[PDB]
């Protein structure tokens, strides 16, 4: 029974000018233990993890003459069909800013007890998704690089071979 | 007897260059339960709602070379003729900023007990309006997207069919 | 015996490019009860007012490529000849910033007991002035819009006809 | 035995483009009672002053497309030969920023008991210097205007005639 | 047995346009007592130093039209082969920002008891490294100037001749 903390990049995308209109989904990746690089080498030990805190950052990178914008949130449904504006805006801990403006997400997690390995049902292995989509129309080349700030309490030891 | 919280976009407008001079009303929409998308599916249950807290944001989106400005407020008169600068400026919880500057409204609500359905008198169904108007003369394409942050205590159950 | 609060614009000026060099007085208006629009309809009732708190804002509006600057203060002498830099800088609660930078004045008032109507002596009807002057040389069109934040305790009822 | 407070500009310089490379000393003036305009008319009364607090600001004024930078500090040696980068950086309460970025110096004074009039030894009449030098290479016309925030306890009355 | 504090520049680099793509290591210097200029004249006295606090700043200097970015961290391995993105991101106290954005590192030191002089093993003379690398593609000439904020408790007197 341990307690791990850290900070990890989830994903990164670059968007040229003109491409990246409103509703263009910038990035969409679930919170599976494979993506976090310190926890990916620590979910290969234990079997069950239960998240205590989980916060995000967005940290986009563009000059101050682009002037579009984005929206970011957290959906605790690890489903496979959510491409819209309205569900991201209405969740708890959602932000909206410009492409040179950095915000901070403090979402509403599940506090259940999950499983580390992959399986047939996705609702017991990944406590949420992160969806990011543009809302204006970009002018220059932007560069988003989303982060994560996790803290978890792995238990019941094993050793997987993924 | 419940208590709901959330955060919801009210409205959104885009303004080209040249159009949008001083006193051009950018957006003007009352706080009716239809506009908030999580509360619109929850005012269809109950009958009476009484707001506890209600705060706003403006979050406009433009590059830093536009240089106009705006003013935002909250009028607890849900009337149908208010197109001026002076009444918005003089209320409680009014802001003024540039089009690339985001502020936060903490207004003075009514704390009465209202009704959810539409009716002949508007003073018992919507506790205020939101008026937003430009004060300078824009240079580039701006993009405002006002928000809301409501909290309410719906009671006496029913089921409407609007 | 009452207590009023609020927030009110005092004045507004626009300055083209080239005009508005150093020492050009941007705006200079005393704090008479006529200028505040909610208190102007409330000094017409009572006779004596004594200010409790009084704070200011500047809120200028220009793009981030102008690069001049300003200085703002508060002089509790309601005289009629003060056009200089040194007296504004040396008062209590003075600020200095750029034309796209907004500051906040917390001045040193008089806490005496004044009169509302106009009279032969100016030292009993207006507890200060607001002087604003440029210090650099502007590049683009700026737009200043000074504010006020007053709180006062009107007493001894009457009714004037100004 | 008194206690005076206030705020005063020390100096001001303007730097054209190209001139003002790295190590170009922008301004260098000691803290003599002559330079502060409210204390200059109050050091002409008393004889001995002992500083209680002393803080600075820099407040430079340029558009956001210049992109050089500066460094600022406080040296409690009122000597007459200090033209370098390393001694300013290594003191207590030193700052570094861009030419459109404003910082705040909270230095380490002497808390001795000095003399107001000029004399043969400089170490008993001025408790420090202020040196400001560029570190990049400017692009546009900048305009620095350093400030001061003094508080002192003049005593033993006299009257000088400087 | 003493306690020293201060603030010192570690290093400085300038990057032209085009050069300085992603993964280009901007600066990489260990925390040896030679680099800090006040502690370099104080490690020549004592023999053993044990750090109490150690924090960093980045303070980069460019106009707001460059729009690349960086990442900064602290590795308590004073090894000689670490040129990657992933190890810097995953440490404790790592930051990411734009080239006109300044952040602050609060790292995780070793709190052991080291030696001041150079030796055959590097793990007893320098409690960490500082690696800084670009993540976007620069547009204009940037100018980074990293800082340090150390506090240490030198003991057991000697005198080296390096």
């Amino acid at each position: 029974d341990v307690h791990l903390t850290g900070m990890s990049r989830i994903a990164q995308a670059v968007i040229p000018a003109g491409t990246g209109t409103d509703g263009y989904i910038v990035v969409d990746e679930t919170i599976v233990p494979e993506l976090l690089p310190r926890l990916g080498f620590a979910a290969r030990i234990f079997q069950r993890y239960a998240v205590e805190t989980l916060e995000f950052e967005i940290q986009p990178m563009c000059p101050a003459n682009t002037g579009g914008g984005y929206v970011a949130g957290f959906l605790p449904d690890p489903t496979d069909s959510d491409h819209t504006f309205d569900a991201i805006q209405a969740t708890r801990g959602a932000v909206v800013a410009k492409w040179w403006e950095s915000r901070t997400i403090r979402p509403q997690y599940a506090r259940a007890l999950l499983w580390t390995s992959v399986g047939k049902e996705q609702r017991l292995t990944s406590p949420g998704r992160l969806i990011l989509l543009c809302v204006g129309n970009n002018t220059d080349v932007v560069n988003v690089s989303v982060l994560c700030r996790w803290s978890v309490r792995l238990s019941v030891p094993s050793l997987e071979t993924p």
